């Protein structure tokens, strides 16, 4: 795991058949015409998950301190390292929302909280599959604060208790809970516009 | 190894299942209104590496003397000779950043220094593979600073 709060960078959990792992989404909000380049070898499901999260943020601009016309002025670029790693799936729905909001809002995203979860269009955090292996890989790297869907509450009764005595699980249902649990309430950099 | 510092050119290291092989990255910065043509039969990952390096340089224009607006004033063009070598993998990413910044800054890059390395979007240099054959082929062409 990384250690420090970064700006427009979100820590997230992945899943394989060889054991789950971490993956960070880092995005950039550079000035431009307004489009959405989605590099880092992503499947179309994760691209649509990105467009859904971005559509939710376009529908709420006065809540989270975002600039207003970031749809025809800000040329977003979503990059999921590393290359040559086919990565896709709707599971990184909350991660991309936090990353995009931290980048557009100039407020950092504290990297010592792993997260997961699928975002709707109304802002309705939906359940996922495979919570256990994501949690174990989160605990290996030394992270001790989790974000998870409220619907994922029956999935937690298969971990060891020695794992469960460390990990303090948050169980959210909507987006604004995560967006106020992962942001420092302070802008740092000058904005894009 | 070309001796003189070239403008818009970066010596690079790639490897095939023959052994190591030098690559140069010629880059032209010709006027237009903001495009990105990636010729020379590049793979997809290598194009994405070029896009990542340009996004990093768009984020950090004041650091290197890059122009004040070049997302919509300059059509860049990145050629990787020769034209019958299919090339892929994310290994060359910091050579693309070197070539693009030298072309956009007009400061000639050194050609007596080989390089390799994958690039992030924050700017981190992430580790790559095949160091052995790349440094052997950098030596046999008479390059001594890696």
């Amino acid at each position: 795991a990384e250690t420090e709060p970064q700006v427009g960078t979100a820590q997230g959990l992945a899943w394989t058949p060889v054991g789950g792992t971490l993956l960070t989404i880092e995005v950039a909000a550079v000035p431009g015409s307004g489009k959405l380049s989605l590099t880092g070898q992503l499947g179309e499901v994760m691209k649509e998950s990105a467009q859904a999260a971005l559509t939710y943020l376009r529908a709420h601009t006065q809540d989270y301190g975002l600039p207003e016309d970031f749809y025809n002025k800000v040329d977003l670029h979503v990059h999921v390292p590393d290359g040559a790693t086919p990565k896709d799936g709707p599971s990184a729905g909350i991660t991309m929302a936090t990353a995009i909001a931290s980048a557009l809002s100039r407020r950092p995203a504290r990297m010592d909280i792993a997260m997961t979860g699928e975002v709707s269009l109304r802002g309705k955090v939906m359940p996922i599959g495979g919570v256990k292996e994501k949690l174990l890989a989160a605990h290996q790297a030394g992270i001790h604060k989790i974000v998870l869907p409220k619907d994922n509450e029956a999935q937690l009764e298969e971990l060891p208790k020695e794992v469960l005595e460390g990990l303090e699980i948050k169980l959210v249902e909507d987006v604004g809970e995560v967006l106020e649990y992962l942001l420092l309430p302070e802008p740092t950099m000058p904005p894009v516009v």
